[PDB]
């Protein structure tokens, strides 16, 4: 019924292809491009109006047609927005951990004052970036 898979917005992996190829190719004679979308709409709601159905059939299907689930990132998926920012914004948080609390602005204050008061630690005068990148790692690594 529910089960635990990847998907979520996009995701896409190896099993997404293996099942896709068997989709249009493994049915009672003739499946249907729509059927593909059927698992698309049900997996993430709906985001494949026959646009990538061909791409994932050929392109993404070729990627996994060359190697196994250990090539690029077939293992995991759903990537954040700021990969390098989090790593660097981490090292600062850890040091500025303490009994702190209230995620979000808690950084925008520390960050905006972190790079303004000391531009030698990293040497990157940020403008007005958000704090979600921090919360992202702080939640996906520093727990609650």
């Amino acid at each position: 019924g529910i089960h635990m898979g990847k998907i979520k917005r996009r995701a896409i992996t190896e099993h997404e292809k293996r099942a896709l190829r068997h989709y249009f190719f493994q049915l009672q004679n003739r499946s249907g491009q729509q059927d593909l979308i059927e698992w698309f709409r049900e997996k993430f709601g709906k985001d494949i109006s026959q646009p990538s159905v061909s791409q994932i059939l050929s392109s993404k299907y070729s990627y996994l047609d060359n190697t196994v689930e250990k090539p690029w990132d077939v293992k995991r998926n759903r990537p954040p927005k700021y990969p390098l920012l989090e790593a660097a914004l981490f090292e600062w948080q850890v040091q500025q951990g303490d009994d702190a609390t209230l995620s979000g602005e808690t950084i925008k204050r520390a960050a905006a004052i972190l790079w303004h008061k000391i531009p030698e630690y990293q040497d990157q005068p940020v403008p007005n970036f958000s704090n979600g990148w921090l919360e992202g790692f702080r939640k996906r690594h520093i727990l609650h």
